[PDB]
């Protein structure tokens, strides 16, 4: 069955001592670690590389990589990801010209070595714009943006939440995850319209003890399920 | 008066601990913290934005950081970097079309900003292109690379120095910097052929010290008649 898994978001941390931040979001007991690639095309900002992530895998040898791939060209960027240590590689629809085949063939590129494909899609992309791309496995998780991407500190936005809705009634199984605005206000609307992985960020690093605000998101996914 | 200045690549430290290891370098002497910027399109590695920049800044307040643009559109991410705390903003002939007006413009916008600008070139770039728009004074310092850009580790490309002898003809009060394979070894011919910039990654970060590797560059710039 789903399992309520919690990814901070390290791109919201001290990105100059994101090894030292990384090791409180496990030590506070995340389920995953959500490393947002930006390549300052497809988003306008430009946060860290493959470089960024090797060095992390060298210290925190365990912890679940998840990285979120916002760049124009997301073909490019499998090798490099996949050498230094990802566990999960999610790319965007609108990367990949929202060509079904070029979407199922990088799913199982990625899922060739061993790790878990994830298609992400924008608030403006409609959910009904990706046809079958989740029919049969083709994909272990889907994204849902709950705010345009590129940027962090903005506000969530409900209405995308139909977006999982919609997934969660067509594919019971599949991990759905949803990033953008999510606290320990937002999760529980998001939960339960069928969100069972979560991706926080400045919410989770300003929380006073991000321990049980992960332990409560947990609890209020556990409960929708 | 050219001076020997030498830069720490930080492409080239343990990236997941950016403040520390810069503030290892700061400490052992280091003139510049040479900040590589590459967006995945202009070479093909993605390294850091802005946020990293901003904040290191935040750690070292005093040092000075060197921001090599290895981006596309360098026109979109002037602001961003001199908000971050960029003392001297390097973009790519290539980045600007070679084209001179761009170039002159370009520069005169970081200088505005009261930072100094750099043009770089890369490996297959004949250095004549840039003739003119070196010679406008809106460039604070040229940019030799001496490897194909986008990694470190590679080989020093030797034949590349011929771009600083030239340079160093043309504009013998122009600081020319060299990047890509620098070390104990290599800096010798660099410093030989002109250049006084030294950005040094993987042999500064290897170094049981650092601060001697660095003062040794110093010398072998000071000795080669570049000054
Ligand atoms: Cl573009
Ligand atoms: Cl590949
Ligand atoms: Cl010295
Ligand atoms: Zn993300
Ligand atoms: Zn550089």
């Amino acid at each position: 069955q789903l399992k309520p898994i919690i990814c901070p978001s390290v791109l919201a941390s001290d990105l100059s001592s994101l090894a030292s931040d990384a090791k409180r979001m496990v030590d506070a007991g995340c389920d995953w670690l959500h490393l947002d690639i930006m390549d300052g095309h497809f988003v306008p900002n430009i946060s860290f590389g493959p470089g960024v992530v090797k060095a992390l895998r060298g210290h925190l040898k365990s912890a679940f990589f998840d990285v979120h791939l916002m760049v124009s060209e997301p073909e490019k960027w499998i090798q490099p990801f996949a050498d230094a240590g990802a566990n999960s590689i999610t790319f965007h629809w609108e990367s990949v010209g929202g060509d079904l085949q070029r979407a199922a063939e990088l799913a199982k590129r990625i899922q060739a070595r061993g790790i878990k494909a994830g298609l992400a899609i924008k608030p403006a992309t409609k959910f009904e714009d990706l046809g079958e791309a989740l029919a049969g496995d083709n994909f272990d998780m889907l994204l849902v943006m709950t705010v345009e991407p590129g940027f962090g500190g903005q506000k969530f936005m409900a209405d995308m939440l139909q977006k999982v809705r919609t997934a969660r009634s067509l594919f019971p199984k599949l991990n759905i995850q949803v990033d953008g605005g999510l606290d320990g206000e937002t999760v529980k609307p998001a939960a339960s319209a069928g969100a069972n992985v979560i991706v926080a960020g400045t919410s989770m690093f300003k929380a006073e003890n991000p321990a049980a605000l992960m332990t409560f998101m947990r609890d209020v996914i556990a409960a929708s399920d």
